[PDB]
């Protein structure tokens, strides 16, 4: 997260770091706890990663130095990519982890709400961005998961600000003109939450963007109110 602050402990239970123990254990992605068995991410994060048996799930973490090999950890059952998808950049960036042992909810991890159908036409005013990714286009992975507010952009802005790409309604967009704000390396996958009448929605999934928090440059998120039917087929599958 580039110009974001320090998280407080609890701030967001729905906070995932999804690592990778191939070569080396390190962070690979962000993610959202959205059930007790499921957690919803970025499909660009699993390029290269051949098996489910490479990734650990943690929750209720602040800091990364709170992972240790005695840390407590999910397993992942099985990698659900949406099967439309290419590339972060062409859209469908979407993947469910099923996670291998149920998520005993509590005030360090607890789910965040998908949003409604309905939720299609309302407009959020106070979306977070958050993620242990780098300040700075050259840096290392934060310790503490770090937060910042970032306005909506319209599709018809977020298509300007991106000439040569198509910028699809299944893309949803927030920046700041002048930019200073926004994801950078290491957050994708993670969440962009949005509070309105007091709940939080999961509104977007950190996908991609011309670099981090460029003027003029909205960051790129997957639009989860246009994946509820493919979250919940995927889910409550018979
Ligand atoms: N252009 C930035 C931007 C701006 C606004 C928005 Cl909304 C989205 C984005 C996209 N931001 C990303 O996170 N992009 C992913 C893409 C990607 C995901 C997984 C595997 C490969 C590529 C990314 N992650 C890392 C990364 C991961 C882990 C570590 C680590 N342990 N050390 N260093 C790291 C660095 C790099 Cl580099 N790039």
């Amino acid at each position: 997260i580039v110009g974001g602050t320090a998280s407080v402990r609890g701030e967001w239970p729905w906070q995932v770091t999804l690592h990778t123990t191939s070569p080396t254990q390190r962070h690979l992605c962000g993610g959202s706890i959205i059930g007790n068995q499921w957690i919803l991410t970025a499909a660009h994060c699993f390029y290269g990663v051949e098996s489910p048996k490479i990734l650990r799930v943690y929750s209720g973490i602040l800091n990364q130095s709170e992972i240790k090999e005695d840390t407590s950890f999910f397993g992942v059952q099985e990698i659900i990519i949406h099967d439309q998808y290419k590339m972060a950049e062409s859209g469908y960036d979407i993947a469910l982890l099923k996670l291998e042992t149920t998520v005993g909810y509590g005030d360090s991890q607890r789910p965040i709400c998908l949003p409604s159908k309905g939720d299609r036409n309302v407009i959020y005013t106070d979306c977070w961005v958050t993620g242990w990714g780098y300040r700075k286009l050259r840096d290392k992975i934060q310790n503490t998961l770090q937060k910042a507010k970032i306005p909506l952009v319209t599709n018809e802005e977020c298509q300007k600000r991106y000439r040569g790409h198509k910028i699809t309604h299944k893309m949803i967009c927030a920046g700041y003109r002048e930019g200073g704000k926004d994801a950078c390396k290491g957050d994708s996958g993670g969440p962009l939450s949005c509070k309105h009448n007091e709940v939080w929605h999961l509104v977007g999934i950190t996908s991609w963007g011309e670099g981090c928090a460029q003027r003029e440059r909205p960051g790129v998120y997957t639009n989860v109110v246009e994946y509820v039917d493919w979250i919940l087929e995927k889910t409550q599958a018979v």
